[PDB]
């Protein structure tokens, strides 16, 4: 058997993760500020007597600027005075932001607030153009629409144009708030890289910045990235140790990148043990992908599909030398898991992770098999197989298990597929059809989404990105309106979700696979948030 030859790029971080001693004088030093200007800042939101601009605004700038998660009880306690009381008398920047902020909180503030700022026929009002903070303001809101909010239909044209047109003639750093906003919104960037720019690039650069909160942002960013730190180098350690970059030189070599994908899905120091558990699964799997996708014969990824369902150290005898590798890889990652989640009492919920990975195994082993076989399936057949293929059921599983107020409830409604977790996953499998389908096309992959899609609907690639691209603004409605209150669980469990969707939108940003090819997008973001600290 002579297998396909390597074509992926090494892994560029080398061992400069490996190993990070924490400064435990900087560190309490740190802590011990950050305890009291989180009291200066608590007082600051409990402040009688504020507008309802200045209060808006207080609460948008503690979020962009990552602290917000010190203070969820006042903040929520706030947004719900402010539905409550439905002030709609403001203008465009004050409508839009309270429109924002209420609906990203689960509120389901109505979207009649906008009407005012429309003529008869439903389009928001030209005049409106020379208003830029209310312009981008409406620019954010634009992306936390659902599917009863087309009154908002034309508000990112509208916003979007106008922008484009006044930015070069803006003082900074409105000049570069604005600019980066068109490159990336708000509510669909990964919250730590969103927060690293709006602390450093504009408001540290902001004339009437407030120091307190400036001061604090630093201090709270730098302190979390030096947890960051310790755990990437857990993580390194780990990966060394199993050491696939040698026995196995055909998979990717990603760990980093795959901590990055952890660190987007939570980035809160209480969730540090499921970050890791979190990165480990995405790594592991990742290895499984290259294997069946750039290395195993037909026969071998059928022995190895049936040894995961099985699910049992015996079956590894059935396999060839380098699956038993990552076999054995795999069934020891989940003793560890569940000896890891002894002592809480929650070893049990294990189990619905591994039931996911055997789903995404199964189905990886049909997307072999099509391959094989030149089957170019129906789009419906398609999704029914590729959803799965995305891992994001899998991952969303998985990001639950080192939670420790998730509870069985929890796990049974994930396990039913929710529309929102559905909606996160069929972004990420649209936008990675769509940019990986020149690249699987040349490598004679007649079953990608793009591929089945032309062939079922009988259109052109162009119509088909076009169709792929509507599956995901559908989607994204879908996961807005997921996010309303009642929820089914608790918002905690929901944000993970929304972050898998939000580093797909990050990851292929203009339409790149950043996983695979990390220099372009990722390593940038990794800089910013693991190696370069804010400079205080």
């Amino acid at each position: 058997i002579v297998r396909p030859v390597a074509d992926f790029s090494p892994s560029l971080w080398g061992d400069q993760f490996l190993s990070f001693s924490i400064k435990n004088q900087v560190a309490e030093k740190y802590a011990k500020e950050i305890e009291a200007l989180k009291e200066q800042t608590r007082n600051m939101l409990l402040a009688t007597g504020m507008k309802l601009a200045d209060t808006l605004n207080l609460i948008d700038t503690i979020e962009r600027l990552g602290i917000s998660y010190h203070f969820e009880k006042e903040i929520d306690d706030i947004l719900d005075q402010i539905y409550n009381q439905n002030s709609n008398c403001n203008d465009l920047c004050t409508s839009a932001l309270q429109f924002r902020l209420l609906r990203q909180h689960g509120f389901n503030i109505s979207p009649e607030i906008f009407s005012k700022f429309q003529d008869e026929n439903g389009k928001f009002k030209e005049s409106l153009a020379s208003d830029v903070l209310g312009l981008l303001n409406l620019y954010e809101a634009s992306h936390v629409r659902t599917h009863a909010d087309d009154i908002l239909e034309d508000a990112l044209a509208f916003s979007t144009i106008h922008l484009e047109s006044a930015a070069p003639h803006l003082k900074s750093p409105l000049r570069e708030q604005v600019t980066h906003a068109l490159e990336q919104c708000l509510h669909k960037g990964v919250p730590r890289v969103e927060t690293r720019f709006f602390i450093s690039s504009i408001y540290d650069k902001e004339q009437s910045k407030n120091n307190v909160l400036l001061r604090f942002a630093k201090l709270d960013f730098n302190l979390l990235q030096m947890l960051h730190k310790q755990e990437l180098a857990q993580v390194s350690r780990w990966w060394k140790d199993l050491d696939f970059v040698t026995t196995l030189p055909y998979a990717r070599d990603r760990v980093v990148e795959c901590y990055f994908w952890a660190l987007g899905v939570y980035f809160e120091p209480q969730y540090s043990q499921a970050r890791v558990m979190l990165v480990k699964t995405i790594s592991m799997i990742s290895i499984v992908d290259d294997t069946f996708d750039a290395y195993g014969t037909v026969k071998e990824l059928e022995a190895y599909t049936d040894a995961i369902q099985r699910w049992d150290i015996n079956e590894i005898d059935r396999l060839p030398d380098y699956m038993k590798i990552s076999y054995k890889a795999i069934l020891d990652l989940y003793k560890d898991y569940e000896k890891e989640l002894s002592s809480a009492g929650r070893s049990h919920i294990v189990c619905h992770a591994i039931e996911r990975m055997k789903e995404v195994v199964r189905n990886y082993n049909v997307e072999s098999t099509w391959f094989i076989e030149g089957y170019t399936p129906p789009v419906s057949e398609y999704l029914s197989n590729a959803l799965a293929t995305t891992t994001y059921y899998y991952l969303a599983t998985t990001s639950y298990l080192g939670m420790k107020s998730a509870t069985e409830q929890d796990f049974e409604w994930l396990s039913k597929n929710p529309k929102i977790l559905e909606a996160s996953v069929i972004i990420c499998r649209v936008i990675d059809d769509t940019a990986t389908y020149e690249v699987e096309k040349s490598r004679g992959q007649i079953a990608t989404g793009i591929e089945c899609c032309m062939r079922d609907y009988g259109i052109s690639t162009k119509e088909a990105m076009a169709k792929f691209q509507n599956m995901a603004e559908t989607a994204w409605k879908d996961i807005n309106e997921g996010l309303l209150r009642p929820t089914p669980v608790s918002t905690e469990f929901l944000t993970p979700i929304l972050n898998l969707a939000r580093i797909v939108e990050v990851t292929y940003i203009h339409n790149l696979d950043g996983y695979t090819h990390p220099e372009k997008v990722l390593k940038p973001h990794i800089i910013n948030l693991l190696v370069d600290s804010i400079k205080i």
